């Protein structure tokens, strides 16, 4: 049951968020944000530089001086702003769905049911865990009382891309604030709006001024600011593999801030013979096909154990073929368009190298619709290890199915990859599933399912996928800092 | 590692109640007789311990407790050194040990030394780790305040062990509340004190500080009771029959409010699905119910077994069984030795007869299988019923029984129909069928393709009138701790 | 700020919650409530006993089985519901602040500011521990992956006081609830007015009926009933020490279910010479009498030097005849009445009995008004270690001051008793603090402050003062069960 | 309590480690290790460069494979193996003890008793570790099963210097085999000879070959390439914060692989007025003077209360012309020989630039010696923010006095640094003990005390000094990595 929505959400906050506060960037530039179902520009936005960046770093570090009202807050708290964060999305959770929809691409049904609910349970979550991460007392040598503060990183410069805006941004808020952090936030270029909004409901919670700061703009520009301060403590990046790189050598090149990337991925996904076909066809395609392709985990190389694989295409391709696309307003609307241009020439790249090396095209393969960045659910068969669609991240709805013949085989196929992020094993047997789950190289492996996240478990890629987990207890230890505290005492005893 | 030669006739040389790091006599002088359960002859007197030695017992452990003492002080960094010396040893006297145990207990030799001794020795170096690892916290709490706590030892502990793993419970109690800083009174099984006594002589070249254990031999319903009354024992942990349980927590209740563990008995299914992996499902069961002459509390003495594999099953497990070869512990060739004693001799033998009379088939063994010495034949039950005596009441015995079922509904239920809950296991290859089951079971360890799978890592203990509370692992920790809550105003609270 | 009261509150729940439905005993007897304030009837409160607790068992043993609502339920939904309940709670603060206060005796300003503050805190507190509590993957030898389920106890009984109606009440439901548990609570027949409401709230916040079930009635009958019961899991006491025994002694004699206990205690509060003078007079003396001296941590054997004892003796003297006591609806009230006849009289035989030992008697001793049940402030200074007032629990606003020289000396006395509950130390010096927070023997040490209570921190008694911590993470071990599966698999790798 | 040293102890290990077996580096090229008491070479040892690394890479790599001895080997045995490698050291203790001081100059009864003795209980209490770091198991939404495993993160590069060589290596050792990972060590061109011993002692141990490689040789060679090569999973990294930066910089430009490092300091030591002054005098000529003067968390900035100011600087004065330099080996000698010309030439430089500034130098400041690289105790007074010495970590026995007025004071100018490794405060007071152990930004804080270390209680610095935790449970993170398994399940239930 999902509420009619405002196909025309009107756009409230647009310009850069600091100290609880709405301001031009500094040179009163702006830049378009676009509606990729139409192509049309929805406002303009607050373009943030290196000279924005610098105000935002400085309203954060004030906030975090020792004996500010954030410092000084009860944990629990915390806890309760958290909270009330999340009533406020909760309130608002049509209009957001609606305005996410319309600067994204995704379906309004999705961004409902499933994007605005994960961003509920995520923040809910880590407000729970605001009061609850114990340092330790320790048994140490000699007369000595010896513990530990689990104290925050201090000032977290956060950059989250534009496939899910609202649920990266709760991804990266939630565990920051709960561990009393202040965050500096840049967001994609592409879906500005949504975050900016959350902003004015962060004011409208009670988080003091400079606990959390947004600054829109470009990448090359405003995200390379952040990761170059010489006063960010920490720099947490979800993007592609190409600019984590740029980010991890800027970051090393001033102040040694700790860093955290969570990056691309090829994630294989394996059907043994065993398997029920009806479930493994529907969640293979769910793998791979969600969010209009544009997942990091995607499960964008499809393993099928040679007795099924005939099968296992056949109805593969009836599930591509009736794949609904279209308006994102429409209930009915499986598949929205891609985020830009820029992504739907891309996608449109990688499945012309796929004709060209070999592959074979089962359905789809070209343009969906002469209005937008649509792009046709797209299935190759008979794809092997070498070509370039089985070895890069296409980041659309382009699904590869390729086919082994036993467990051992898979299992080399499926870790000859620069990538780990994710992996997954459909099979009723309970031996096979604890082998591969032990042998798969990837940060997280799921068993007869797939894209299962829950805000209590952690997410982070092996390998070239990335570095540090996102979620659950593991999701704190990245905004935490431990300081020992050894005090002399007149005798230890037990 | 090979099994060195048993000296199949080992010396005594601990035979007296050990406090304070010396031996001692009974006050009243009394001793007591031990028996070789393989011959029924008398091994040896034993201090026949009672009130009056625990109360010594106890003031020496206060004593040791006390706030300054070495015990108190030590780092605990070297509490972890002091049981990996111990360790040490226990392993050089390895061979001897074994041997001891196998002629106080009766079980076969080359079990009690690769199995048994193996056992202590990878739970007291396990525990060894444990000792400087267990943390307090530092705790976030509202307004200007630090606030944190520290896990201290729980005290003078009092723990009563049984017989049938006597060096194993020794190790299994001594480990983790030696690793947290506490003191013992021990009070060991009548059956079989040899071996425990021995150890606390390697206790004391170890270095352990005088007070910190006391070992009483003793009878039950004095020694026993004396610990569980006690109004200076802060805690009891008692291993054994539900029935003598029952017991002790009575008195415990009645005393000074001690902390009290139970590890009582068990009447575990074994569940074997028709996708099962038959020769090893077949010699797993075997395993699970005659290991250490069925003497165990988590006994998988309940075999479920689907009716499509059932008769199969059931012939290669009266083979199995017809095969074992039973008698003298020393020989390399037995797998089963003696009971532990006459009483336990004559309850079996009675429990047999029972399911004889009440219609279960009786398909091999089902008597004494020598003259001499208390041995039993391997006994296999068939078409057992849930509502036989011998499928709802613990035999600890050679005694096994064997149930057909259809369903997975129904196993689940008719398994978890039981007073009891310490064990169960499931033999299968489908993964759903192995998760439905290992969540559904009301049983405190649940086995999947294996049975009778320890390790000092792993914890252990029993749902329902099996007993409360844990052992092994970390949790075995949390028994043994006291938690004081430190909170101090301070000038201003920041993050 | 405090709102007005109203003085007259209504009454709508006094019957026996089961099933979120509310019934009269099967007996259909009913029991008078008496205001300690004016001596006169509140109103008559269904009675309920054996059959009744037995219906209230069955109840939650249903809604505990296997494929229920409350057992399929996520955890992080009970976390959802506990939240819900708080927020109930708070909305109708100013009532249950009223009612707690009419039915108990405690000044509303305390009902409002302290209790129901610290009521909404354990919930919210608890809330988030609910999908947070987890077991382990742990690293067995062999080719096994053995790991634990925290499990839920099952059926637990909960009997609680009357000092605390509300807060107790909490105290109990949010652990056993965060961790998936049924329950079935005893209430104190003199306070039983404010958990039934609550109760009523429990079922408007969406709990599955038979997940909470309230009994008001009597300890023989109701209190036992549940203690003996075959089919409850786990008993949870708070109460005197005498009545503790006999708890635990049903339980032992009954399905060895597990027992806790939070009992009495004889609290040393420790002045040294170096302390600050007037910061440690206002806590002795908040320390004794707060909540009408009906706290079972009261500070109630103040030990102070013997440099600074005739100086704050003067001191504490002079504050306990400043006390007000009188209408606990009046804001100027720092003291209401005791809570029944039965302690009124306990306390009148205690004060009689420190006279007739040679306790000099500084001031009060007798009674402080015509109806009600209220005492005089009363204070006994050179007691003697020896003495009755100085040993037993007397739960009245009765103070014991005592001498003492040296810090050695303090130690030994202050230990020397059979409660371990609680403590504190007032000192400047680093070390005297560190020296004194190890060696005494009590569960909580609090230093340079007293009733000093968070839901992070854990509580609980030492010796005779009961078992096992309420409050933290410990406040959840109590009511899980641990179940290890140990699973074979084809070859065990790091 | 310390047996007699063997002044010339024979060197039988001077090569590279691979595989259990000893190698010539390809070139053939070998460099001199000096004895810095004599100034004379002591032998030659084999100069790895990128070559080397790459066999030894390759070598663990080999080791880690899945289904190898070390990968399979029970996690209780790791610990068996660590407990027999600290047996090993602790038999050849005395070879161990002389060696160390003949490479590094320490005197010997600091390397027998301090070292050995620290590295015995490091390698012993991680052991202890081995079977004992538990993944979870996690209460996800739905009708699944989570939990994680913590597997080890695979080929640890680990580059130590050489003011600890023997400690250093074992802090690295610990906790990286105890996870069951494998290592590629880099030891430091100035102490390379004892831990060539200690892999001698690995291999008799019973390691598997190849989970311990053990290359010696220069930092722009062989530590480069451990940190560029893109088969190393993790860099440790311990200290020069310059060198950090260029490590930093090629681990960035690599793989993405893990990097965690362990830098200078400038510690602040803070004696307020209420100190006890012989122990405080004690302690900061301990915490400044220790080993030489080389230890990144030397108190090299020690603040004194403007009233025990002069009384302080006396006393110091005093202890540091008392104390005694000279040949190692003998007992007497309190102070031995900087590590080498290098550092010997940097400290003279420092002491020049401290007496070019106008810091009162009060004693000390010239050569010890006429023969190795002794350098006098030396005292600087009245030592301001704005010095170099006062900024810069001069790594050898050059004290700094500082006088300060107030706390809010002394607060602001001890964390006024780009450093923050350790710090610590001498005080009587309760109060002012608690502020500044929370105010101070350091990663240990000692209270009346100083370089009291455990293998119980991390280890690690903010800001520049440095990224994440040595020692304790902590340790143990950055050598783990995380993977979740969520497994589809028929019907969740509590
Ligand atoms: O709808 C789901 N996932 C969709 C999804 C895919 C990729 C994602 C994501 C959610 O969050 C970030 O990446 C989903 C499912 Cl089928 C089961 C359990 C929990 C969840 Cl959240
Ligand atoms: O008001 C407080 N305690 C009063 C109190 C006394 C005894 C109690 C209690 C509260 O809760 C149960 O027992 C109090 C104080 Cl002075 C400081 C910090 C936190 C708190 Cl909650
Ligand atoms: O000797 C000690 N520190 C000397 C020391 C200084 C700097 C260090 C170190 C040891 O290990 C690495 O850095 C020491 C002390 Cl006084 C007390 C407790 C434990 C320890 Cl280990
Ligand atoms: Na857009
Ligand atoms: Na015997
Ligand atoms: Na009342
Ligand atoms: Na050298």
């Amino acid at each position: 049951a999902v509420p009619a929505p405002n196909q025309q959400p009107e756009v409230f906050c647009n310009q850069i968020f600091i100290n609880n506060e709405w301001h031009d960037a500094v040179s009163r530039k702006t830049f378009p944000t676009v509606n990729p179902s139409t192509g049309e520009v929805i406002c303009q936005v607050a373009e943030g530089d290196k000279e924005d960046v610098d105000k935002a770093v400085k309203a954060a570090r004030a906030a975090f001086q020792l004996g500010s009202p954030w410092r000084r807050m009860d944990a629990s708290h915390r806890g309760r702003l958290l909270n009330r964060l999340a009533d406020l999305i909760e309130r608002d959770r049509t209009y957001l769905a609606a305005l996410e929809t319309l600067d994204n691409g995704k379906p309004y049904v999705i961004s409902y049911l499933v994007d605005l609910d994960m961003v509920l349970k995520c923040l809910r979550y880590y407000a729970g865990w605001a009061d609850k991460y114990h340092g330790k007392t320790i048994p140490i040598d000699g007369d000595f009382f010896s513990y530990t503060r689990h104290e925050p990183v201090g000032v977290c410069g956060q950059i989250i891309p534009w496939n899910f805006p609202l649920l990266m941004q709760a991804w990266k808020l939630g565990p920051a604030l709960a561990t009393g952090n202040v965050v500096v936030m840049k967001v994609a270029e592409q879906t500005p709006l949504t975050a900016l909004y959350v902003a004015n409901l962060i004011k409208e919670a009670g988080f003091p001024p400079g606990v959390v700061n947004i600054v829109p703009g470009f990448g090359p520009t405003a995200g390379a600011a952040i990761a170059s301060h010489e006063d960010v403590d920490k720099v947490a990046f979800t993007g592609s593999t190409e600019i984590g790189r740029v980010i991890q050598v800027a970051a090393g090149s001033s102040n040694l801030k700790r860093v955290t990337l969570e990056l691309g991925g090829k994630s294989p996904n394996i059907i043994m013979s065993d398997a029920d076909m009806d479930w493994a066809v529907e969640q293979a395609h769910f793998a791979l096909f969600f969010n209009q392709g544009q997942c990091s985990c995607a499960g964008s190389r499809t393993f099928v154990q040679e007795d099924i694989y005939d099968e296992f295409v056949e109805r593969s391709v009836a599930r591509a073929k009736s794949r609904v696309v279209g308006n994102p307003f429409d209930s009915k609307t499986e598949q929205g368009p891609q985020v830009d241009e820029t992504q739907f020439k891309k996608i449109l790249g990688y499945i012309n190298t796929g004709k060209q090396e070999g592959a074979k095209l089962l359905c789809g393969g070209g343009i969906a619709a002469d209005r937008g960045y649509f792009i046709q659910p797209t299935v190759f068969g008979d794809v092997q290890d070498g070509m370039t669609i089985a070895k890069e991240e296409i980041f659309g709805p382009v699904m590869q199915i390729l086919k082994f013949k036993t467990i051992e085989e898979v299992v080399g196929r499926a870790n000859n990859s620069t990538y780990g992020l994710a992996a997954a094993v459909f099979t009723k047997d309970l031996d096979k599933a604890n082998y591969l789950s032990q042998a798969l190289q990837a940060g997280t492996v799921w068993v007869n399912c797939y894209d299962v996240f829950g805000a209590q478990s952690p997410f982070g890629g092996y390998k070239m996928s990335g570095s540090g987990r996102e979620l659950g207890e593991y999701g704190l230890q990245a905004y935490t800092k431990v300081k020992t505290v050894t005090v002399k005492v007149p005798q230890k005893n037990s």
